[PDB]
């Protein structure tokens, strides 16, 4: 199973918003978001109420760029999202130089890149496991 | 790089809804659906306004299933969701149990079940292709 | 980065022999098999001395079938082979089977058949683990 | 299933050997390696003759590098073995030049490096498809 839930990074902003709805046109297009709303009313006459919210017509160049989680966490218990970039979490002791790897969708599963294991929950937390250093959007530098 | 785009079951008056945004609450709980909305402002400025919709205040247990598309399409254009029925296209073994594979998501990746091709756009189409037949929601007894 | 590694049944003895060499001829049917050798040279020039082996035309049906080494392990630490029956190994909470789970290879992958899980060392190790209970040919009524 | 086919690469004599059978003991190194070989004499009383084969004995390292076909089939029918570099062959333009994956086998599966895709047969083909244009020994180079 597959909880949806989505984080959008408002590059006009440069802000993370955590828990965000993405509204869609019916040609996969997104034209709004919801950055936060409340359920009120009463039973049988409630009302979404929405808070927060931006829409495509506000903008030239739609500023939010969504991204999924993949209902997998990290070692840390950190829920790991489309975007994300993980390390293995070795030793301090003889350091040794790691690659950072970001995690993509294609082909039908979510990837971590340039790794030669396959991207599960169980590969995430083996032996010293990963965790999530940042993301590409706030830390480009990462992947320098 | 999956474009997000959910159908529902409706439990209650038995249908499928598609084109559906599902709201959660910071939980991992579904607390509301919108089924239609149009985005109005003249300037407004622009505003969400919501057609048809739901909550869970109206509801005991809320009657909605929500499932995600994977992108991928049948070898007949249909577009695969979560809880699809596929079938492989060949011929027709009267009187015998027909293998079906249900579309789900788990660990990371969509998968079909009870098959040892793996679930990608290329396997889908090759040889005679496959199917989608139903889902569990509308045709509940075939699996 | 997998060693081959071979095992095969004996259809004759209905016995399993480890580590042994399949033969094949230039039609890729196999032909022959090594199921011991030494290497004795002196010293610049070495020789091998083949010990134990068998060949079709010693036959009328060659009683071997020949089955790879996956190169990963169970939960006990057995190396896990293609027609391995592998369970999860969750306590037995009194009176129902562990599902099983035949190991294959198709299509660039060794897998495990009925599973949602991706077949690969963490899988087999995570949480309780998996353990190899018997095998296709000793067990053939296990399935 | 999976027919065992092996290749060699020589790493003195700088050549690939092809339909080998490499010898193992059981500590899992290569000690042998049969080049060609045929079976001979009266049926019932039959025996293995070895023809090429080279052993550990005349080695202080035993000079041979193994790989494995993974029973997969490029587009022109060409059977990709581990160290296989593939490209896919959409029509070559002037100065630009086609992305390379290496095949290796990691933890199950055979797979191409640095490509988000299954590695299978349907993909493999799929629209313009891949082909083998060498490998990592005796194009050491080509991955640059």
């Amino acid at each position: 199973s597959l909880i949806p839930k989505f984080r959008a990074w408002d590059t006009y902003e440069k802000e993370m918003l955590e828990n965000v709805t993405p509204l869609f046109d019916d040609s996969n297009s997104m034209i709004a978001i919801i950055t936060d709303f409340q359920i009120k009313g009463s039973p049988g006459t409630s009302e979404i109420e929405i808070g927060s919210y931006d829409t495509t017509f506000n903008w030239d160049e739609f500023p939010y760029v969504i991204m999924q989680s993949t209902g997998l966490k990290d070692k840390n218990g950190v829920e790991i999202f489309e975007g994300d970039i993980l390390v293995y979490d070795a030793p301090k002791k003889y350091a040794h130089r790691r690659s950072m790897h970001e995690i993509a969708y294609a082909d039908g599963r979510f990837f971590w890149e340039f790794l030669d294991l396959v991207f599960c929950q169980s590969n995430i937390l083996y032996r010293d496991g990963y965790l999530v250093i940042g993301n590409i959007h706030e830390n480009p530098e990462l992947l320098e």
